[PDB]
Protein backbone atom coordinates (compact mmCIF):
# COMPACT_ATOMS: atom_id res chain seq x y z
CA UNK A 1 0.00 0.00 0.00
CA UNK A 2 1.06 3.36 -1.28
CA UNK A 3 2.43 5.87 1.66
CA UNK A 4 0.89 9.40 2.47
CA UNK A 5 3.95 11.07 1.50
CA UNK A 6 3.48 10.05 -2.12
CA UNK A 7 0.17 11.22 -2.70
CA UNK A 8 -0.61 14.65 -4.02
CA UNK A 9 -4.43 15.57 -1.90
CA UNK A 10 -7.39 16.69 -4.27
CA UNK A 11 -5.31 15.05 -7.16
CA UNK A 12 -5.26 11.61 -9.24
CA UNK A 13 -1.40 12.06 -8.31
CA UNK A 14 1.28 9.84 -7.82
CA UNK A 15 4.55 10.67 -7.18
CA UNK A 16 7.62 7.91 -7.36
CA UNK A 17 4.67 5.32 -6.74
CA UNK A 18 5.60 2.33 -8.91
CA UNK A 19 5.77 -0.78 -6.42
CA UNK A 20 2.42 -0.68 -4.78
CA UNK A 21 0.76 -1.98 -7.41
CA UNK A 22 -2.54 -0.44 -9.07
CA UNK A 23 -3.10 2.45 -6.89
CA UNK A 24 -6.60 3.23 -6.08
CA UNK A 25 -7.51 6.78 -7.85
CA UNK A 26 -4.55 7.36 -9.78
CA UNK A 27 -4.81 8.62 -12.85
CA UNK A 28 -1.27 9.43 -13.72
CA UNK A 29 1.79 8.19 -12.29
CA UNK A 30 4.75 11.27 -11.78
CA UNK A 31 8.66 9.82 -12.03
CA UNK A 32 11.13 12.38 -10.94
CA UNK A 33 14.06 10.53 -11.92
CA UNK A 34 15.42 7.12 -13.50
CA UNK A 35 17.12 6.01 -9.57
CA UNK A 36 15.78 2.24 -9.01
CA UNK A 37 14.63 3.28 -5.49
CA UNK A 38 11.77 5.55 -7.41
CA UNK A 39 10.92 3.38 -10.52
CA UNK A 40 10.95 0.34 -8.34
CA UNK A 41 8.24 -1.33 -10.48
CA UNK A 42 8.07 -0.24 -13.87
CA UNK A 43 8.50 -2.60 -16.50
CA UNK A 44 7.17 -3.17 -20.33
CA UNK A 45 3.73 -4.31 -19.17
CA UNK A 46 2.65 -0.95 -17.38
CA UNK A 47 0.03 0.44 -18.75
CA UNK A 48 -0.89 3.84 -17.26
CA UNK A 49 0.39 7.24 -17.95
CA UNK A 50 3.66 8.15 -16.86
CA UNK A 51 4.75 11.71 -16.90
CA UNK A 52 8.35 13.07 -16.44
CA UNK A 53 11.38 14.58 -18.06
CA UNK A 54 12.44 13.91 -21.55
CA UNK A 55 15.38 12.32 -20.67
CA UNK A 56 13.86 10.18 -18.16
CA UNK A 57 11.07 9.39 -20.72
CA UNK A 58 14.46 8.13 -22.98
CA UNK A 59 15.55 5.75 -20.26
CA UNK A 60 12.18 4.39 -19.53
CA UNK A 61 11.61 3.81 -23.47
CA UNK A 62 15.38 1.90 -24.08
CA UNK A 63 16.51 0.52 -20.15
CA UNK A 64 12.96 -0.45 -18.80
CA UNK A 65 11.46 -1.34 -22.28
CA UNK A 66 8.26 0.81 -21.33
CA UNK A 67 6.06 1.42 -24.79
CA UNK A 68 6.45 4.94 -25.87
CA UNK A 69 2.63 5.21 -25.70
CA UNK A 70 2.29 5.71 -22.16
CA UNK A 71 5.45 7.68 -21.81
CA UNK A 72 4.71 11.53 -21.50
CA UNK A 73 7.55 13.49 -21.42
CA UNK A 74 7.29 17.46 -20.64
CA UNK A 75 9.31 20.47 -21.02
CA UNK A 76 10.66 21.74 -18.18
CA UNK A 77 10.04 25.76 -17.26
CA UNK A 78 7.19 25.46 -18.81
CA UNK A 79 3.36 25.50 -17.72
CA UNK A 80 1.42 22.46 -19.14
CA UNK A 81 -1.90 21.07 -18.22
CA UNK A 82 -2.40 17.32 -17.20
CA UNK A 83 -5.62 15.79 -16.55
CA UNK A 84 -7.34 19.43 -15.81
CA UNK A 85 -4.34 20.29 -13.23
CA UNK A 86 -1.67 23.38 -13.87
CA UNK A 87 2.29 21.30 -13.32
CA UNK A 88 5.51 22.94 -13.78
CA UNK A 89 8.77 20.38 -14.20
CA UNK A 90 11.69 22.30 -12.82
CA UNK A 91 15.88 21.33 -12.74
CA UNK A 92 16.52 19.36 -9.29
CA UNK A 93 20.28 19.56 -9.52
CA UNK A 94 20.70 16.00 -8.63
CA UNK A 95 20.90 13.25 -11.53
CA UNK A 96 20.43 13.97 -15.39
CA UNK A 97 16.93 14.37 -16.43
CA UNK A 98 16.06 14.75 -12.52
CA UNK A 99 13.46 16.85 -11.84
CA UNK A 100 11.01 18.95 -9.02
CA UNK A 101 7.26 19.36 -9.79
CA UNK A 102 5.06 22.47 -8.73
CA UNK A 103 1.00 21.43 -8.70
CA UNK A 104 -1.45 23.63 -9.06
CA UNK A 105 -4.14 22.23 -7.15
CA UNK A 106 -8.18 23.39 -8.52
CA UNK A 107 -8.40 24.96 -4.82
CA UNK A 108 -5.78 27.39 -5.28
CA UNK A 109 -3.10 24.96 -2.63
CA UNK A 110 0.48 24.95 -4.38
CA UNK A 111 2.41 22.03 -3.58
CA UNK A 112 6.47 21.89 -4.60
CA UNK A 113 7.69 18.11 -4.80
CA UNK A 114 11.26 18.19 -4.79
CA UNK A 115 11.85 14.76 -5.64
CA UNK A 116 15.53 14.52 -4.93
CA UNK A 117 17.91 17.37 -5.20
CA UNK A 118 20.60 19.63 -4.42
CA UNK A 119 19.50 23.14 -3.51
CA UNK A 120 20.67 25.88 -5.28
CA UNK A 121 20.55 29.79 -5.03
CA UNK A 122 19.78 29.91 -8.35
CA UNK A 123 16.34 27.94 -7.84
CA UNK A 124 15.39 31.46 -6.20
CA UNK A 125 15.27 32.73 -9.75
CA UNK A 126 13.07 29.99 -11.57
CA UNK A 127 9.34 30.13 -11.80
CA UNK A 128 9.18 29.84 -7.92
CA UNK A 129 9.99 33.28 -7.27
CA UNK A 130 6.79 33.89 -8.90
CA UNK A 131 4.19 32.73 -6.32
CA UNK A 132 3.67 31.23 -2.59
CA UNK A 133 3.77 27.38 -1.62
CA UNK A 134 1.45 26.13 0.85
CA UNK A 135 3.34 22.45 0.99
CA UNK A 136 6.78 21.08 0.77
CA UNK A 137 7.57 17.64 0.05
CA UNK A 138 11.31 17.82 0.45
CA UNK A 139 14.41 15.77 0.48
CA UNK A 140 15.50 15.77 3.72
CA UNK A 141 18.33 12.93 3.18
CA UNK A 142 21.03 15.06 4.73
CA UNK A 143 18.69 17.49 7.06
CA UNK A 144 21.18 17.45 9.97
CA UNK A 145 23.85 20.00 11.14
CA UNK A 146 26.77 17.32 10.58
CA UNK A 147 26.10 16.77 7.04
CA UNK A 148 28.89 18.78 5.64
CA UNK A 149 30.45 18.31 2.32
CA UNK A 150 32.53 20.95 -0.11
CA UNK A 151 30.91 22.30 -3.69
CA UNK A 152 31.07 20.04 -6.88
CA UNK A 153 33.14 22.63 -8.25
CA UNK A 154 36.08 21.91 -5.70
CA UNK A 155 35.25 18.30 -5.68
CA UNK A 156 36.60 17.92 -9.37
CA UNK A 157 39.19 20.46 -9.20
CA UNK A 158 40.61 17.66 -6.62
CA UNK A 159 39.94 14.88 -9.23
CA UNK A 160 41.39 17.12 -11.87
CA UNK A 161 44.56 17.97 -10.66
CA UNK A 162 45.48 14.61 -8.70
CA UNK A 163 44.39 12.42 -11.73
CA UNK A 164 46.32 14.60 -13.69
CA UNK A 165 49.53 14.57 -11.72
CA UNK A 166 49.28 10.91 -10.90
CA UNK A 167 49.53 10.12 -14.84
CA UNK A 168 51.89 12.95 -15.73
CA UNK A 169 54.41 11.17 -13.54
CA UNK A 170 54.03 7.82 -14.52
CA UNK A 171 52.01 7.50 -18.42
CA UNK A 172 51.58 3.95 -17.63
CA UNK A 173 49.11 4.47 -14.84
CA UNK A 174 45.55 3.68 -15.61
CA UNK A 175 42.57 5.27 -14.04
CA UNK A 176 39.75 3.75 -12.98
CA UNK A 177 36.34 5.49 -11.72
CA UNK A 178 32.80 3.59 -9.65
CA UNK A 179 29.57 3.89 -11.00
CA UNK A 180 26.15 2.17 -9.96
CA UNK A 181 23.25 4.23 -11.13
CA UNK A 182 23.71 7.49 -13.32
CA UNK A 183 24.57 10.64 -11.69
CA UNK A 184 27.85 12.32 -10.74
CA UNK A 185 29.04 11.70 -14.57
CA UNK A 186 31.24 14.95 -14.12
CA UNK A 187 33.99 13.25 -11.95
CA UNK A 188 34.61 10.48 -15.27
CA UNK A 189 34.21 12.91 -17.90
CA UNK A 190 36.36 15.58 -16.05
CA UNK A 191 39.19 13.44 -15.49
CA UNK A 192 38.83 12.23 -19.32
CA UNK A 193 38.95 15.63 -20.38
CA UNK A 194 41.84 16.59 -18.99
CA UNK A 195 43.74 13.14 -19.77
CA UNK A 196 43.09 13.62 -23.50
CA UNK A 197 41.20 10.29 -23.32
CA UNK A 198 37.63 8.95 -23.84
CA UNK A 199 35.97 6.64 -21.08
CA UNK A 200 35.95 3.68 -21.66
CA UNK A 201 33.21 1.36 -20.37
CA UNK A 202 30.92 -1.87 -21.07
CA UNK A 203 28.01 -1.98 -23.45
CA UNK A 204 25.34 -1.59 -21.20
CA UNK A 205 26.63 1.81 -19.62
CA UNK A 206 26.87 3.60 -22.73
CA UNK A 207 23.71 2.78 -23.68
CA UNK A 208 22.57 4.36 -20.27
CA UNK A 209 24.96 7.38 -21.33
CA UNK A 210 23.44 7.49 -25.11
CA UNK A 211 19.98 8.00 -23.33
CA UNK A 212 20.97 11.78 -21.32
CA UNK A 213 21.31 14.17 -24.24
CA UNK A 214 24.91 15.36 -23.19
CA UNK A 215 27.02 17.57 -25.60
CA UNK A 216 29.11 15.69 -28.03
CA UNK A 217 28.85 12.44 -25.88
CA UNK A 218 29.73 10.64 -28.55
CA UNK A 219 33.20 12.34 -28.74
CA UNK A 220 33.53 11.56 -24.93
CA UNK A 221 33.28 7.88 -24.22
CA UNK A 222 33.70 4.75 -25.85
CA UNK A 223 33.39 0.78 -25.46
CA UNK A 224 36.97 0.29 -26.95
CA UNK A 225 38.74 -0.30 -23.53
CA UNK A 226 42.04 -0.69 -25.53
CA UNK A 227 41.89 3.19 -26.95
CA UNK A 228 40.95 4.45 -23.17
CA UNK A 229 43.14 5.01 -19.89
CA UNK A 230 39.74 6.25 -18.13
CA UNK A 231 37.99 2.98 -18.05
CA UNK A 232 34.42 2.94 -15.52
CA UNK A 233 33.61 0.05 -13.71
CA UNK A 234 30.37 -1.24 -11.25
CA UNK A 235 31.10 0.24 -7.81
CA UNK A 236 31.44 -3.22 -6.08
CA UNK A 237 34.59 -3.63 -7.91
CA UNK A 238 36.35 -0.73 -6.48
CA UNK A 239 38.87 -2.53 -3.87
CA UNK A 240 42.32 -3.89 -3.97
CA UNK A 241 41.06 -7.91 -5.32
CA UNK A 242 38.93 -6.20 -7.74
CA UNK A 243 41.55 -3.75 -9.15
CA UNK A 244 43.88 -6.21 -9.31
CA UNK A 245 42.40 -8.28 -11.19
CA UNK A 246 40.73 -6.04 -14.02
CA UNK A 247 44.67 -4.42 -14.05
CA UNK A 248 45.56 -8.37 -15.26
CA UNK A 249 43.03 -8.05 -17.98
CA UNK A 250 44.89 -5.11 -19.46
CA UNK A 251 47.95 -7.04 -21.12
CA UNK A 252 50.53 -5.03 -19.38
CA UNK A 253 49.73 -1.60 -20.81
CA UNK A 254 49.28 -0.35 -17.12
CA UNK A 255 51.65 -0.59 -14.20
CA UNK A 256 49.76 1.10 -11.41
CA UNK A 257 45.43 2.14 -11.07
CA UNK A 258 44.40 5.26 -9.36
CA UNK A 259 41.07 4.82 -8.69
CA UNK A 260 37.95 7.06 -7.37
CA UNK A 261 35.38 6.15 -5.62
CA UNK A 262 32.31 8.54 -5.66
CA UNK A 263 30.58 8.46 -2.02
CA UNK A 264 27.95 10.27 -0.33
CA UNK A 265 29.17 12.24 2.72
CA UNK A 266 30.98 9.88 4.69
CA UNK A 267 32.33 10.46 8.73
CA UNK A 268 36.06 11.64 7.60
CA UNK A 269 33.94 14.55 6.35
CA UNK A 270 33.97 15.79 10.19
CA UNK A 271 38.00 16.08 10.28
CA UNK A 272 39.03 16.29 7.00
CA UNK A 273 39.46 19.08 4.23
CA UNK A 274 39.42 18.40 0.67
CA UNK A 275 42.34 19.60 0.38
CA UNK A 276 43.86 17.10 2.99
CA UNK A 277 41.95 13.99 1.49
CA UNK A 278 44.43 10.98 0.90
CA UNK A 279 44.09 7.51 -0.89
CA UNK A 280 44.06 3.67 0.96
CA UNK A 281 47.01 2.05 -1.13
CA UNK A 282 48.60 -1.79 -1.05
CA UNK A 283 51.32 -1.90 -3.69
CA UNK A 284 50.59 -0.25 -6.89
CA UNK A 285 47.15 0.62 -6.49
CA UNK A 286 45.41 3.45 -4.59
CA UNK A 287 41.89 4.29 -3.79
CA UNK A 288 40.43 7.83 -3.27
CA UNK A 289 36.89 7.97 -1.64
CA UNK A 290 35.65 11.76 -3.12
CA UNK A 291 32.38 13.17 -1.55
CA UNK A 292 30.95 14.28 -3.93
CA UNK A 293 27.20 15.22 -3.51
CA UNK A 294 23.93 15.02 -5.46
CA UNK A 295 21.90 15.83 -2.36
CA UNK A 296 21.63 19.57 -0.28
CA UNK A 297 24.44 19.93 2.54
CA UNK A 298 21.92 20.65 5.50
CA UNK A 299 22.90 23.92 5.17
CA UNK A 300 21.88 23.99 1.18
CA UNK A 301 18.44 22.95 2.26
CA UNK A 302 18.08 25.34 5.53
CA UNK A 303 18.95 28.40 2.87
CA UNK A 304 16.11 27.01 0.41
CA UNK A 305 13.57 26.44 3.14
CA UNK A 306 13.76 29.76 4.36
CA UNK A 307 14.06 31.58 1.75
CA UNK A 308 10.39 29.53 0.36
CA UNK A 309 8.30 29.62 3.38
CA UNK A 310 6.48 26.74 3.38
CA UNK A 311 3.39 26.05 5.84
CA UNK A 312 3.30 22.93 6.23
CA UNK A 313 6.71 20.25 5.03
CA UNK A 314 5.92 16.62 4.67
CA UNK A 315 9.88 14.84 4.76
CA UNK A 316 10.20 12.01 1.74
CA UNK A 317 13.41 10.83 3.22
CA UNK A 318 14.02 9.14 6.99
CA UNK A 319 10.80 8.83 7.81
CA UNK A 320 10.84 5.65 8.74
CA UNK A 321 12.27 5.85 12.44
CA UNK A 322 10.47 7.99 15.41
CA UNK A 323 14.03 9.57 16.42
CA UNK A 324 14.35 10.61 12.80
CA UNK A 325 11.34 12.30 12.38
CA UNK A 326 11.79 14.00 15.73
CA UNK A 327 14.99 15.79 14.94
CA UNK A 328 13.61 16.51 11.24
CA UNK A 329 10.60 18.70 12.80
CA UNK A 330 12.68 20.26 15.50
CA UNK A 331 14.87 21.68 12.63
CA UNK A 332 12.02 22.52 11.02
CA UNK A 333 10.61 24.81 13.87
CA UNK A 334 13.91 26.21 14.37
CA UNK A 335 14.50 27.32 10.68
CA UNK A 336 10.30 28.94 10.92
CA UNK A 337 11.27 30.75 14.40
CA UNK A 338 14.56 32.41 13.09
CA UNK A 339 13.24 33.30 9.84
CA UNK A 340 9.92 34.82 11.14
CA UNK A 341 6.85 32.79 8.82
NI1 LIG B 1 18.08 9.82 -6.36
Amino acid sequence: TCPFYKKIPGTGFTVDAFQYGVVEGCTAYFLTHFHSDHYAGLSKHFTFPVYCSEITGNLLKNKLHVQEQYIHPLPLDTECIVNGVKVVLLDANHCPGAVMILFYLPNGTVILHTGDFRADPSMERSLLADQKVHMLYLDTTYCSPEYTFPSQQEVIRFAINTAFEAVTLNPHALVVCGTYSIGKEKVFLAIADVLGSKVGMSQEKYKTLQCLNIPEINSLITTDMCSSLVHLLPMMQINFKGLQSHLKKCGGKYNQILAFRPTGWTHSNKFTRIADVIPQTKGNISIYGIPYSEHSSYLEMKRFVQWLKPQKIIPTVNVGTWKSRSTMEKYFREWKLEAGY
